[PDB]
């Protein structure tokens, strides 16, 4: 499957793509404002994620740091990123269909549209100004809006027991972005797409 990753933000981002135990494609790349990077994701990828990273530095070997979304200091991510990270999430070719969502469960850093480029389903978007409106206790000094699990490490926010409800913090994310997951047990906003669809992830879609 092809994913075109487009940075419409006025700032550089470092895109990242991983399924947690491996890179997807090269796993990461710099995207200056306006740049597009097309990746190939193997059919059948389950639990893949794409995100943006901000305020990164890398040496000539591809090691460094990012202020949001840092994946073990690598340019070319093999693991998931450090919150806060707005997440484009997908599982492809799962019994004949693809499943896509946006999640704020690991916080928010950059606004996002995640849409098919092929027929048969709709996209999802989280493009509100969550960083600007972020509750004071959730603001990440390194940049972004943390989720409450990251900040407070409770069973209720992290949904550790499989039993949790919405919270004042989840409700903030949900109010700004109804179409994205706000906590683990949120009413799902997953879209079912034809199997083997192709996609576009746009950072700062309303930029």
């Amino acid at each position: 499957a092809t994913f075109e990753i487009v940075n419409r933000c006025s700032y550089t981002v470092w895109a990242a793509a991983s399924k947690g135990d491996a890179a997807l494609d090269a796993g990461g790349r710099q995207l200056n404002s306006g740049e597009s990077w097309t990746i190939n994701v193997e059919p059948g990828t389950n639990g893949g994620k794409i995100w943006a990273r901000t305020d990164c530095y890398f040496d000539d070997s591809g090691s460094g740091i990012c202020k949001t979304g840092d994946c073990g200091g690598l340019l070319r991510c093999k693991r998931f990123g450090r919150p806060p990270t707005t997440l484009a999430e997908f599982s492809l070719n799962q019994y004949g269909k693809d499943y896509i969502d946006i999640s704020n469960i690991a916080g928010f850093n950059v606004p996002m549209d995640f849409s098919p480029t092929t027929r048969g389903c709709r996209g999802v978007r989280c493009a509100a100004d969550i960083v600007g409106q972020c509750p004071a206790k959730l603001k990440a000094p390194g940049g972004g809006c943390n989720d409450a699990c990251t900040v407070f490490q409770t069973s209720e926010y992290c949904c550790t027991t499989g039993k949790c409800g919405p919270t004042e913090y989840s409700r903030f994310f949900k109010r700004l972005c109804p179409d994205a997951f706000s906590y683990v047990l949120d009413k799902p906003t997953t879209v079912t797409c034809p199997g083997s669809s192709n996609y576009r992830v746009t950072f700062c879609p309303t930029a």
